[PDB]
């Protein structure tokens, strides 16, 4: 019907939508924003088997992982100006819905 | 019906949509934004078997991984200006919906 | 019906859409934005077998991987100006919907 003005400003957003879905529909394992996920799952299956013999000393000292994530600066110096004159629904106005705008910006 | 004005400003966004989906439809394993995912899953299956013999010392010291991710600066100095005069739905106006605009910007 | 104005400004975005999909339709393993994914999955299956003999010392010290990702600067100094005069739906106006615009920019 009437006039619309839509301004949308998004930065680091994440949406996940499931509309009118049937069966076993899924949205999994999503990272958005400045997100960080770290999965540290080393598996050690090293085996030492000795049978009917001599074995010396065992020094089982595996290294661990190092993981480093760094983020230094986020700055949102954002402006949204929206200057609208009018959204007027004039209806059934005999004799007139006349507009007069006068502007004098002197400097 | 009436006039529309749509301004959309997106930067680092992530959307995932499933509309009118049937069965076993999926959206998996998505990274957006300035996202970081680190999966550290080393598997060690190194085996030492000795049978009917001599074996010396064992020094099982595998190195670990190093992972480094760095991000230094995000700056959003963004402007959106939207200057609209009018979105007027004049209807059924005998005698007139006359507009007069007068602007005097003197400097 | 009425006039439309659509301005879209996107930078580093990621969309994934599944509309009217049937069965087992999937969107997997997507990276967007300035995203970083690091999968560290070395597999060690090195084996040492000795039978009916002598073996000395074992020094199993494999090196780990090094992974380095660096990003230095993101700057969004972006402008969107949208200057629209009018989106007027005049209808059923006997005698006239006359417009008069007068502009005097003196400097």
């Amino acid at each position: 019907g009437g006039g619309k003005v839509q301004i949308i400003n998004k930065k680091l957003d994440l949406s996940n939508v499931q509309s009118k879905c049937g069966s076993k529909d899924n949205i999994k394992h999503v990272l958005g924003g400045g997100s960080v996920q770290i999965v540290y799952k080393p598996v050690d299956l090293s085996k030492v088997t000795s049978k009917c013999g001599s074995l010396g000393n065992i020094h089982h000292k595996p290294g661990g992982g190092q993981v480093e994530v760094k983020s230094e600066k986020l700055d949102f110096k954002d402006r949204v100006q929206s200057k609208i004159g009018s959204l007027d629904n004039i209806t059934h106005v005999p004799g007139g819905g006349n507009k007069k705008i006068e502007t004098h910006k002197l400097t």
